[PDB]
């Protein structure tokens, strides 16, 4: 046996149960909420201790301003990719038809003016400004941080021990989360919007079959289908969770089964997490034409275009819509029509966004090796 077929058989029973017991599967609820505690009770720590243990190992504070710059990069250029995909999905299919603070701000408060207050929080973007920065620290003072360098490899390695600890419950967690889904979201909710639906999971499939399978193949040089078939896990937990915060204790478990330097791992996958959101945005750019489909609004390509703008910045999940819906005038209204069936589509977003995180960290630890 193995973690991922329990996880598997886990999902598919859950999924049968939510079929048939239906709406009477919420009772199952608190034992996936459980579940989802866990896996949120490790991202603080976990993240601070692998991003400053991995920033230590490299040594060379130059390189690790080559990866941050290579991983930005390509977190852009996959974003941008993910809004083109889904406005053109979104105009060839037609789901809509029938139905009816300033950002230099937003850059600062990225720099945590207490790192207890942000730990506290649970500011994801804080602590990683926070953690780069010990760990450049520690880079740069080599043996006068022995202690504290040993100490937060020592917690690292505590922090995922403890995400195996949990992961042993994961086939449960996920069956009742499934069984609630499955029961919650029943097929009158769907029959309306299953145009939407199927526009949404098909946008997200051609993104990983087209851009991140094609990058692997390429410019990796890799296979994709042994990438996929080691990074399962994280891509199933991250579809049952619908969050890319608490799937990512699973998804640095897998990113050193797959051998990538660890310290590239380490500083790279928390950052993705919080911002490389690329099912997001290509969901957010097939809601937005949507909307329009269903208002009746032409848009032209004038202005299909800033919606691609305005996806890629909205990433720094369906309430961050409403600012790609205001930048081209569409009424915000539509957000109702959406608001039935968020968590399905939710699942693609986070499954797009931990695969491309990961596909991210094999670009970057490929590109110097």
């Amino acid at each position: 046996m193995s973690l991922y077929h329990k996880i598997l058989i886990g999902f598919v029973l859950g999924v049968i149960v939510g079929l048939i017991f239906g709406d009477k599967a919420e009772f199952i609820k608190p034992l996936g909420d459980i579940f989802l505690r866990l896996l949120k009770m490790i991202v603080v720590p976990l993240v601070f201790s692998t991003i400053v243990t991995g920033i230590a190992s490299m040594g060379d504070v130059k390189k690790l301003g080559r990866i941050g710059a290579k991983t930005l990069i390509y977190y852009m250029i996959t974003t941008t990719l993910a809004v083109t995909i889904g406005l053109i999905l979104a105009n060839i299919f037609k789901p809509g038809k029938g139905l009816s603070p300033s950002f230099t701000e937003t850059l600062l408060n990225m720099i945590p003016t207490n790192p207890f207050e942000a730990m506290a929080e649970g500011n994801m973007l804080q602590i990683i400004v926070f953690a780069i920065f010990f760990g450049i620290a520690l880079a740069l003072m080599g043996e006068k941080a022995e202690p504290v360098k040993k100490f937060f490899d020592s917690a690292s390695e505590v922090m995922f021990k403890i995400t195996d600890i949990v992961m042993k419950f994961a086939p449960y967690g996920v069956f009742a989360l499934m069984a609630w889904t499955v029961g919650k979201y029943g097929l009158d909710v769907l029959a309306p919007l299953g145009k939407l639906i199927l526009t949404v999971y098909l946008g997200c499939i051609i993104h990983i079959l087209i851009v991140y399978t094609l990058l692997l193949r390429f410019l990796c040089k890799i296979n994709p289908l042994r990438f996929f078939k080691k990074i399962k896990e994280a891509m199933l937990v991250a579809f049952s969770t619908c969050s890319s915060a608490a799937t990512l204790p699973v998804t640095m478990r897998v990113a050193e089964e797959l051998g990538v330097p660890e310290s590239i791992a380490s500083f790279t996958l928390p950052l993705g997490a919080t911002i490389n959101m690329d099912g997001t945005a290509l969901y957010q750019g097939v809601a937005a034409i949507f909307v329009a489909q269903a208002y009746g609004v032409e848009l032209t390509l004038g202005q299909q275009l800033t919606i691609v703008l305005t996806a890629v910045l909205a990433s720094i999940g369906l309430v961050m819509l409403t600012m790609v819906l205001t930048s081209v005038g569409l009424p915000l209204e539509g957000i109702a029509l959406i608001a039935g069936i968020d968590r399905i589509l939710d699942m693609a977003r986070t499954t797009v966004n931990v695969t491309g995180d990961l596909v991210a960290t094999a670009i970057v630890a490929r590109t110097e090796n």
